[PDB]
């Protein structure tokens, strides 16, 4: 039987649970019949990434439609989808072309995910849980529910909750200390940056082994510049509230995992309306993009020297902007440090 602790064990499931990586791709339309859970393979995907990039490029540019209708084709026959009775969109939509880059990226960690969970399992002396947990390669601990560490977190939780996202309440059932193997490391160099913060990042629970093995990482070289608001890089927030949402949880699927990043921002480059950026202006060292509600300023306290915006959510003076709520994007794996990974409960007001 496995050594870990049962909210860990839980937590293994979950990530690891099969039925939960066909809903994801049943969402994205694709035809599990056409398409299995085995079939994904990462060079099927940067092809399809490629074809995006292409079609997005001829949309743009006013390319023949006879070339948006054959980009169509080769991206469905790629990805056989499943529109039902009715007849498959083609690519010639910006918005729904955005819409299959996201598709991507998740398939990127659902891979991942299915990959890890059929390799190495012939060993009889270890128990499932414990073997697919060693897959990680990140050691996970429970946090203890009364410390301070898991207080601060708390109100970090309970103060961050946006107006505007409150048609649910939102309960921490638990909280990991983890720290995946070798990622210290690589983020020494940018213990030495000033304006460090602990920031929220949300996914799909079908995302998490892909996140725990390989860590955060920043869209492929072959994805359009154009299916990201700031470019490809790596996204975090202040609010909960703005994360939260990214978890795609449900009235009927209520349990949502979340990342709290220490995330090395520097000299931030401020916009108030998206910028597919691809160089970053010399001494900035990320984005930051100015939302109407932010943390109070205030109530900013320090855990382990990193800035927490625990504050309530104030309107910023800012009215000439197009965000909501603050958005950072840093564009170099290495400028963040996973700490907690916390449990949430999403309670649906009904
Ligand atoms: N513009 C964003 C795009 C994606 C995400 C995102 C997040 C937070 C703030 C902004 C964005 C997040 O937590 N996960 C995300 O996946």
């Amino acid at each position: 039987k496995s050594k870990l602790a049962k909210p860990i064990q839980d937590l293994i499931k979950m990530i690891f649970d099969v039925e939960s990586m066909k809903k994801a791709m049943v969402e994205f339309e694709i035809d599990l019949q056409k398409m299995p859970l085995g079939k994904l393979s990462k060079r099927q995907i940067q092809s399809a990434y490629s074809i995006l990039n292409e079609v997005q490029q001829a949309v743009s540019d006013g390319g023949s439609e006879s070339q948006i209708l054959d980009l169509s084709n080769r991206f469905y026959t790629l990805i056989p989808h499943d529109f039902g009775m009715k007849k498959p969109p083609l690519l010639s939509n910006l918005e729904y072309i955005q819409a299959k880059v996201q598709m991507l990226d998740n398939l990127l960690d659902i891979e991942v995910a299915y990959s890890l969970l059929r390799g190495g399992n012939e060993d009889g002396d270890k128990d499932p849980i414990d073997i697919n947990y060693e897959k990680l390669r990140t050691d996970i601990k429970v946090v203890d529910k009364d410390s301070e560490e898991a207080k601060i977190i708390k109100q970090y939780v309970k103060n961050t909750h946006a107006a505007t996202h409150n048609a649910y309440d939102l309960k921490v059932v638990e909280i990991f200390r983890i720290e995946r193997e070798g990622e210290s490391q690589r983020y020494k160099p940018f213990k030495q940056l000033h304006n460090r913060q602990l920031l929220w990042h949300g996914s799909r629970t079908t995302n998490f082994a892909g996140i725990l093995s390989q860590g955060l990482r920043i869209a492929p070289p072959e994805a359009p510049v154009t299916g990201y608001m700031f470019g490809k890089g790596i996204y975090f927030a202040d609010m909960v509230s703005k994360s939260a949402n990214y978890c795609h949880t449900s009235q009927a699927d209520p349990i949502g995992l979340i990342l709290l990043g220490e995330v090395a921002l520097g000299n931030m480059y401020e916009l108030k309306n998206a910028s597919h950026i691809t160089k970053l202006p010399k001494g900035k060292h990320s984005v930051k993009g100015l939302g109407k509600t932010a943390p109070d300023p205030t109530a900013t306290t320090t855990l382990d020297g990193v800035e927490v915006p625990l504050g309530n959510g104030i309107s910023t003076g800012i009215n000439d902007t197009c965000l909501l709520y603050n958005e950072y994007i840093v564009y170099d794996v290495a400028q963040v440090n996973l700490k907690y990974l916390l449990k949430l409960k999403f309670n649906y007001k009904t």
